[PDB]
């Protein structure tokens, strides 16, 4: 059952799912565009050709996507998870319909090495460890790509450096606030309907207390879009 070894892949922690912490990741995403100036989720609007909700909650789903490379038997109970990340993005990121060069952009975004494509011999290693697993983790990868996209209700836009670019530093952030188990407990149950609605009020609690005097001292300013300088 590919649903079963999807949901039992896990992400930092035997008791956090990986889809539980690619849902977090999503819902940091969204939640901070959500708070970003008119100016900055415009060029989103723009970036993807689709109104403002469906840009965002697209670039949520891809944020989500960034740890998809841990659904492999080689982080499961040396290459970077970011490089399997690109190379699996690469494939998936084309069979859900977008056009060759954005997936390929896209995948290094959210790939190792902050937006740079991952080498040619990082991803021989790689093809190395694909070859002889499990063919049912290839499946079990679809599956997961999917449950997030129709978690965020992410539509397919109809790339520009920057648009690329500002999906990487969103990931990158997203990433690190998600990842913090004070401010995303481990043991949440993705299987649940209420989970989304969950990791939001967790992703919004998250984001005032990173606010906060003793911990934002500026800002980051990069693509257009805005974080807090910690
Ligand atoms: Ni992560």
């Amino acid at each position: 059952s590919m649903a079963a070894l999807a949901l039992w892949a896990k992400s930092g922690n035997p008791f956090h799912p990986l889809l539980a912490h690619m849902l977090d990741t999503a819902a940091v995403a969204l939640a901070v565009l959500r708070m970003e100036p008119p100016r900055t989720r415009a060029l989103y609007a723009e970036d993807w050709g689709l109104p403002e909700e469906g840009a965002l909650a697209w670039a949520a789903a891809l944020v989500g996507l960034h740890d998809l490379g841990k659904a492999s038997p080689v982080f499961q109970a040396w290459v970077a998870h970011g490089v399997f990340t690109e190379l699996f993005l690469r494939r998936l990121l084309k069979e859900k319909g977008l056009p060759e060069r954005a997936a390929n952009d896209l995948a290094a975004a959210l790939g190792a090495h902050h937006g740079f494509p991952a080498n040619a011999e990082e991803k021989s290693r790689a093809r190395r460890h694909l070859r002889t697993e499990d063919p049912l983790w290839k499946e079990a990868r679809r599956w997961l790509l999917e449950e997030v996209f129709r978690r965020l209700g992410a539509p397919l836009p109809p790339a520009r450096p920057e648009a690329v670019l500002r999906v990487m530093a969103l990931a990158s952030f997203a990433d690190w606030v998600a990842s913090d188990p004070s401010l995303f407990p481990y043991g949440r149950d993705p299987r649940r309907g209420d989970y989304l609605k969950e990791a939001l009020r967790l992703a919004q609690e998250a984001l005032n207390r990173l606010g906060w005097p003793a911990f934002a001292k500026a800002q980051r300013r990069e693509f257009g879009e805005l974080f807090p300088y910690i």
